[PDB]
Formats: structure tokens, C-alpha cells, sequence
């Protein structure tokens, strides 16, 4: 009795071995295979924050529970995962082949990052519905963004108070909040791209529901090309932030992305780590979202409220 659809679950896609490190940043590089001295650089982050193995299995078990429960909510739908991505088999294309080959010939979408940007979530969108055109016979609603779902905000308002609260009391009062997002060129401002705003809001509202007055936005992670990207990036607002009022802790919060990958265990965890180490300050970083129950019912209603249900 129930409606079949297809849940189109799309990510930037991490290695699934350390062998894949080449090819997989050589895509993100558009064609340029990184140089030996960076090859064997990625290879002692990996190894640094754990292991690459793991990666990928918060994507699947993102995509899986997710699944799982929006079939369990409700019982009108019945949902089929397929996993989607942009730098690595399967391929945004890939998946939105075999939902066709499977049957299906209704789906809803959803990438994997909060904050809608015309470079990667209007673009993975793009080509999904440009796929099913080709093919033909199947169609497929995106969500566009859902930074603002309140299960979302929640989610990271309630481990921002466990974080502030667990802080020592000379802490608590000289304490930053840095809430983030993967950066971008500044040149998407030539076409509007909220993206930016997103974060600030996204931000603005952690803030207040954890009842922090004291926060910055940052960016981080930026590729290397001639124009300039999105600023300042969080390792310079660290050390601006303290060398002008000196703040004892700093909270970071990389909103923008959802997993334990390494531009968080690594860009955040390391590279953070030791600007704070260096100035004198204590280092605080919330558990990312990964496939928490808290996490994947806040995606369901995302995906619910999408459909009108
Ligand atoms: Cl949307
Ligand atoms: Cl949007
Ligand atoms: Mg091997
Ligand atoms: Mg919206
Ligand atoms: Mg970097």
C-alpha cells in the first residue's frame, strides 16, 4: 500500500583505503595528481586522525539509518537509499542510474552539508536531475538547504551547553565560540550565492539557543587557486580573536560539515589545536553529528517537511 520512493543521499565522498588518497584528491585537484612530498603529507594526516576505514562508513551509516527511520516514522512511504558523490565512486550519476535501473521513478534528495552554495549543493542537484532527464521516466525533488531545521540547531545549542557547563569557572567567562563552514571563492558572490549568510545564521542561532553572547564565524579548509577565498579562516581569527581580548577557550563548531573526517579531525583537531596550544588556551570541539539517532531524525523531518508530509 505504501508509495515507493528513492532517497538520493549525495556527499563530497572520502577515500575508502590508503590508496585511494591519489585519485581521490586528484579529482578535487580537477586533474592534477598531487606531487610525491604531498601524496606522502595526506597520507600522514589519515594515519594521524585515526585511519581512513572509518570515513566512509559514517556516510553509509548516515545514508542506512536514515532510511531506516523515515521508513519507521511513517507509513505512507517507503524509502530506498542511494548513496550519491561528487569525488569518488559510486558517483552522483551513478546512483541516480541505478535508482532507474532499479524501478524507482519518484525521489527526494538531500546533500549531506547545511548551507546551500551554487558550487557544490546547486551543482550535486544540477546533475542529478540532469541524469534523470537523460534516463528519463523518474523525477526528483532536492532539498535545496536545512541549516535551519530546529532539530538541526538543537542538535548543536544542546552539545554547546554540555561543553560550556563541563568548563572550568575561569573558563566559562573568557571563553570564544567559532562556528564554521567549509570555504568557498569569494567570487560566488557574483551571483548572490547565500551561502555565506547560511552560516552567519547558522551561527547566530547556535549562539543564542546555547545562550553564548560571545562568538565569530569563520571558514576553513580552503583549496589552493589564484582568486581568493572565503575569510578569514578559523587558525587567524584563533590568534586575532585572542591577541585582542585574550580569551582563555575557544569552542569550535564546524556546522558546515556533518562526519568525523578530516577536515574536522584534522583541520579543526590539529591545525586549531595548535594555535590554541600555542597561545595558552584550552581547546573544545563538540562531537560532530555523524549517524546519531538525534542527528538522522532531524534529516527525516528535514526530508518529511520537503514532501509536504
Ligand atoms: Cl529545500
Ligand atoms: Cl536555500
Ligand atoms: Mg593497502
Ligand atoms: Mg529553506
Ligand atoms: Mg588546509
Amino acid at each position: 500500500s505504501r508509495k515507493k520512493m528513492g532517497l538520493l543521499v549525495m556527499a563530497y565522498g572520502t577515500p575508502y583505503k590508503e590508496e585511494d588518497i591519489e585519485r581521490y584528491y586528484t579529482h578535487i585537484r580537477r586533474g592534477r595528481k598531487p606531487e610525491p612530498e604531498m601524496l606522502q603529507d595526506l597520507k600522514d594526516r589519515y594515519e594521524a586522525i585515526g585511519g581512513i576505514s572509518p570515513l566512509a562508513q559514517i556516510t553509509e551509516q548516515q545514508a542506512h539509518n536514515l532510511e531506516q527511520h523515515l521508513n519507521e516514522i511513517q507509513d505512507e512511504i517507503t524509502f530506498k537509499a542511494y548513496i550519491g558523490l561528487k569525488h569518488i565512486e559510486p558517483f552522483i550519476e551513478d546512483a541516480v542510474a541505478e535508482m532507474h535501473k532499479d524501478g524507482i521513478t519518484e525521489a527526494v534528495s538531500i546533500v549531506l552539508a547545511p548551507h546551500f552554495s551554487t558550487f557544490s549543493v546547486q551543482s550535486y542537484n544540477k546533475r542529478a536531475k540532469e541524469e534523470a532527464e537523460k534516463l528519463g521516466g523518474l523525477t526528483i525533488t532536492s532539498v535545496e538547504s536545512w541549516y535551519d531545521e530546529p532539530k538541526f540547531v538543537t542538535y548543536w545549542v544542546d552539545r554547546v551547553k554540555e561543553t560550556y557547563a563541563s568548563m572550568p569557572e575561569d573558563e566559562r567567562e573568557n571563553a570564544m565560540l567559532i562556528v564554521s563552514a567549509h570555504s568557498l571563492p569569494e567570487k560566488i558572490k557574483e551571483f548572490g550565492d547565500p551561502y555565506p549568510d547560511q552560516l552567519h545564521e547558522s551561527a547566530k542561532l547556535i549562539a543564542e539557543g546555547a545562550g553564548v553572547s560571545e562568538y565569530a564565524v569563520g571558514w576553513q579548509s580552503e583549496g589552493n587557486t589564484p582568486d581568493p577565498w572565503l575569510g578569514p579562516d578559523v587558525q587567524d581569527l584563533t590568534r586575532d580573536l585572542f591577541e585582542q581580548k585574550g580569551y582563555q577557550a575557544f569552542v569550535y563548531v564546524p556546522v558546515g560539515f556533518v562526519a568525523d573526517h578530516l577536515e574536522v579531525l584534522y583541520d579543526n583537531d590539529y591545525e586549531c589545536k595548535v594555535v590554541t596550544d600555542d597561545i595558552g588556551a584550552s581547546y573544545y570541539r563538540p562531537e560532530m553529528p555523524n549517524a546519531k539517532p538525534e542527528f538522522i531524525d532531524a534529516l527525516a523531518t528535514v526530508v518529511l517537511k520537503k514532501l509536504g508530509r
